[PDB]
């Protein structure tokens, strides 16, 4: 499958290099593609990028379903080879406001992640699992808001210690 | 103050046009400054945004000591003009786990803000305002990473909207 090689090879130039620094020369020695065969596939560097991102959200979406957000954090504890790839994905943060497109692409690669916290919360109200004081939509947004302090911590070279038992804390603050 | 008008203007050209785009040469035409002028008292770019992020900690460990960090996140949503700057905050991520030296002195400058957070946090133990089922640790590390979170959020251009909600969770989370 020539299209799974360039996603496997562009992740890890791009964990290695960052985004600027994954040149398409690099790209082709991660990869052993041509340039033709690169952009045949995705079309652009931008769209590649956005197809990782998608397969980020893709899994995140498995795990999110089985077992919620807090269960992609824990695993995220887990996985330390991934926070080289994470520092990427924190990198486009400036053009993700720059750029209406991209931003609209970014959130369009993100939605079925997006689509599957919003099931995930509502068959936890429906069995009565979280707390029912606090609106369903400020404990996703807070959800959220937790799970990207993490990507961005662990991104940052941060420890990982205590961030086991801030996900207790953070499981605890949203259940009954 | 020559050195504070070079800091007002470079925090500009940075807001702009994020961390590579800031030349030298447009950080002379936000300044009004001469490139001698600008290394003379910084150095070299990266001290100057680090003297920039100092800054912050600064403001910020103010904000923190008079409310906790809480109080530095309300401040961040009435904000919205330091978006841009928290973005390229965010770009560098990847260097601050590439480069020792760097994060080194990432860390050094944002000390007045960890030990503002330490005071503030020992104060509120010390009055019994803190829920004492937690490690004092843990509580921090959960703030910590609510804002970095928040950070991350307002940075990427996500809304505004149900955070307010989320910071009273996050206080009730935390306290007695
Ligand atoms: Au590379
Ligand atoms: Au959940
Ligand atoms: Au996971
Ligand atoms: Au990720
Ligand atoms: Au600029
Ligand atoms: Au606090
Ligand atoms: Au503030
Ligand atoms: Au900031």
């Amino acid at each position: 499958n020539s299209r799974q090689e360039i996603l496997e090879g562009a992740r890890r130039c791009f964990a290695e290099h960052g985004y600027e620094g994954a040149t398409v020369r690099r790209l082709e020695e991660a990869t052993g593609k041509s340039r033709g065969a690169i952009f045949h596939h995705f079309g652009d560097k931008e769209n590649l990028f956005l197809a990782l991102a998608r397969e980020d959200a893709a899994r995140m979406a498995e795990v999110v379903s089985e077992n919620g957000l807090v269960e992609v954090m824990r695993g995220m504890l887990e996985d330390p080879e991934r926070y080289d790839w994470m520092s990427v994905r924190l990198e486009i943060s400036k053009q993700l406001r720059t750029d209406p497109v991209f931003r609209a692409k970014w959130i369009d690669h993100q939605s079925v992640l997006d689509e599957a916290v919003r099931v995930r919360l509502s068959r936890n109200v429906d069995k009565g699992q979280m707390r029912t004081d606090v609106p369903i939509e400020v404990l996703h947004t807070f959800l959220e808001t937790v799970l990207d302090g993490f990507i961005s911590r662990l991104a940052t070279g941060a420890s990982t210690e205590g961030l086991s038992e801030v996900l207790d804390l953070v499981e605890g603050t949203v259940r009954k």
